[PDB]
RNA sequence: UUUCUAAUUUUUAUAUAUUGAAGUAAUAUGUAUUGAAUUGAAUAUUAAAAAUACAAAUUUAAUUUGUAAUUAAUAAAUCU
């Protein structure tokens, strides 16, 4: 949909910089090579595909002290981005948030072997979704017969 | 089929229902993204992201409303 999009896109301010040794231009193009690409699907069905609009340095990119548009109010410019440890969960998410396939879920815990505490929490809002998509599924079936892939598909 | 008689095979065989479950509630990533004149779970394709359960629909040019909310309903017990 058009509505509900940016039309004034900021541009990334940088506040202050993250460290006192620059990271000569010789490393940045070292490491920066490593991240234009990026994992995508997370089983046997691992997919490394590539990563458009790479930023330049990431050194600087987010790791402390630079910006983010995301100017809201009339008072609150850019805000600046505290260290990595001043924000709550932030390397307990990286266990957690990613594309979880069930697949890989259900070992983990019938084998009670859980990298992180809140990937029991990430399969059940995970299942607890599945559910609903079924307890939805049949309480339209209570008004009339849905049949799936019964009509045309594609083009 | 010698004749009188006796006899164990008979134009008599079992057929699918109880229940138009229709009240019980404002919302909140979210009108996701893309393709789209437009699309908000219900154009098209795309489908394993989430969290504080309800994306294979009806509906509308779009939405909101509004229908719907995974349940008691044991013919089996042969009938001779």
């Amino acid at each position: 949909k058009r509505s509900g999009k940016p039309s004034d896109l900021p541009d990334y301010k940088q506040v202050y910089l993250p460290y006192d040794t620059a990271p000569t231009k010789t490393e940045l193009d070292r490491e920066r090579r490593k991240f234009m690409h990026a994992y995508s699907g997370r089983m046997e069905h691992r997919k490394m595909v590539e990563v458009k609009d790479v930023p330049q340095n990431m050194y600087t990119y987010g790791k402390e002290g630079m910006s983010i548009p995301i100017s809201i109010f009339k008072d609150q410019a850019d805000p600046v981005i505290g260290p990595e440890w001043t924000y709550p969960g932030i390397f307990e998410n990286k266990i957690v948030a990613q594309h979880w396939y069930m697949e890989e879920l259900f070992d983990r815990e019938k084998s009670n072997t859980f990298e992180s505490p809140w990937q029991r929490q990430v399969l059940d809002n995970q299942v607890k979704r599945r559910l609903g998509k079924v307890a939805w599924r049949m309480s339209m079936l209570n008004i009339k017969t849905i049949d799936i892939f019964h009509k045309e598909r594609g083009a």
